[PDB]
C-alpha cells in the first residue's frame, strides 16, 4: 500500500484530502497539531468505513528535533512513504466575527454576490492584518513546509513514486508580487535558490514590523499571504530541480468553503481537495515543478 502524510487534516481541505486519498486505497497518516482535533478527525472517518487512517501530531511551527518522531513512526510502520501533501496554512488576518456573520446573512451565502463581495473593501474593513499575524503565517505557510518536506525527504526517498504536492493560492501569482525587491527575485526563475527566496520571506517580515507596507510598495492587504504563497511556488520549482527523482509540484484549489473563508467559495471542500488529490495521484510517469490552476 502506498502512504500519505497529510499536514492540516483535522478539517477544510486538509480533512477531505486525507478521506479521498484513503477512499483510493492509500494508508494516509492524519497529521495536525490539535490532539483532540486529530483523534476526532480520525474517529469521524472511522465511523465512515476509512479504516486506512492514522493520527499523528504534527505542529508545522514545531523543531525540525521535534518531527523526527514522525518520521520514525512512518519508517516503522510503513518503510517508506509516497505522498507528502503540505496543506496546513493560515490567511494572516482575522475577522470581525459578528460583523462576517452579518454580511454573509445579509447577502445570502449562494448568488455569486458573497464571493463577490468578499473581495470588495466592504469585506476588507471588517478584516484586520498584523505583524503578529504576518510572522505566524509565514511561519506556517512557508517555513513549515520547508521543515515537514525536509524531515520527510529522506522517507520520500525509499518510494519507487515519491510526490510532494503543496497547497498554493492564485494570489500567490507574480502579477500581484508589488515590491520591486521582491518581484525581482521570484521572477529570477534561473536564479532562485532557497537563500534568495528566504530573503524575499525576511524583507517582507522587516518591512511589516518597521510599518514599511505602504512605504516599500507591498501589497495594501494580504502582504503575508500573498508573499508566503509566491514564495511557497518558488520553493517548489527549486526543490523540483533539487530532487528530479520526485514529483514536486503545487495546487491551487480554487476559492474553497472552508473555515479560513467563514465558509464562502466557489467550491466545497470536497470539490477543492479533488483538485489538490488529482495531482497527489499523477500516474508515476508525471510531471514536477509546476503550478496547476495557478
Ligand atoms: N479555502 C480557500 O479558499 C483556499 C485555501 N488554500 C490553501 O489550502 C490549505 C488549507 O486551507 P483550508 O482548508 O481552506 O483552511 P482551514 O482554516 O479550514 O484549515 C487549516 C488547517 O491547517 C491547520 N493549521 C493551521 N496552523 C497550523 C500549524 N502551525 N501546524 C499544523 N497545522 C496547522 C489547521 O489546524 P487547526 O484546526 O488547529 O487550526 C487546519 O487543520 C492552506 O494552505 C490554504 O492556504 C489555497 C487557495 C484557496
Amino acid at each position: 500500500r502506498r502512504c500519505a502524510v497529510v499536514t492540516g487534516g483535522n478539517k477544510g481541505i486538509g480533512f477531505e484530502i486525507c478521506k479521498q486519498l484513503s477512499s483510493n486505497g492509500i494508508m494516509v497518516v492524519l497529521t495536525c497539531r490539535d490532539v483532540t482535533k486529530g483523534h476526532e478527525a480520525v474517529e469521524k472517518l472511522k465511523n465512515s468505513n476509512h479504516e486506512n487512517v492514522v493520527f499523528h501530531q504534527l505542529d508545522v511551527t514545531d523543531p525540525i528535533a521535534t518531527m523526527s518522531s514522525l518520521a520514525d513512526f512512518i519508517k516503522t510502520h510503513f518503510g517508506k512513504l509516497d505522498i507528502l501533501v503540505n496543506n496546513a496554512g493560515v490567511a494572516g488576518f482575522s475577522v470581525d466575527a459578528d460583523r462576517f456573520k452579518a454580511m454573509i446573512s445579509d447577502i445570502g451565502e449562494d448568488s455569486e454576490e458573497l464571493v463577490k463581495i468578499y473581495e470588495k473593501p466592504e469585506a476588507q474593513e471588517l478584516m484586520s492584518e498584523t505583524y503578529e499575524l504576518a510572522e505566524e503565517c509565514l511561519k506556517i505557510n512557508y517555513n513549515g513546509v520547508k521543515s515537514v518536506t525536509e524531515v520527510l525527504i529522506p522517507l520520500l526517498q525509499l518510494s519507487d513514486s515519491p510526490r510532494i504536492v503543496n497547497v498554493s493560492s492564485s494570489t500567490g501569482s507574480l502579477k500581484y508580487v508589488s515590491n520591486e525587491t521582491a518581484l525581482e527575485i521570484l521572477g529570477d526563475g534561473d536564479a532562485l535558490t532557497e537563500e534568495r527566496i528566504d530573503m524575499v520571506v525576511n524583507m517582507l517580515l522587516k518591512d511589516f514590523k518597521e510599518n514599511l507596507i505602504e512605504t516599500n510598495g507591498w501589497p495594501s492587504f494580504g502582504a503575508a499571504y500573498t508573499t508566503s504563497k509566491a514564495c511557497l511556488n518558488a520553493y517548489t520549482r527549486v526543490l523540483a530541480n533539487k530532487i528530479p527523482k520526485f514529483q514536486v509540484n503545487c495546487v491551487c484549489p480554487g476559492l474553497v468553503k472552508t473555515e479560513m473563508n467563514y465558509g464562502i467559495g466557489n467550491y466545497t471542500a470536497e470539490e477543492g481537495a479533488e483538485h489538490v488529490v488529482r495531482i497527489a495521484l499523477f500516474p508515476d510517469d508525471g510531471p514536477s515543478g509546476f503550478f496547476y490552476d495557478c
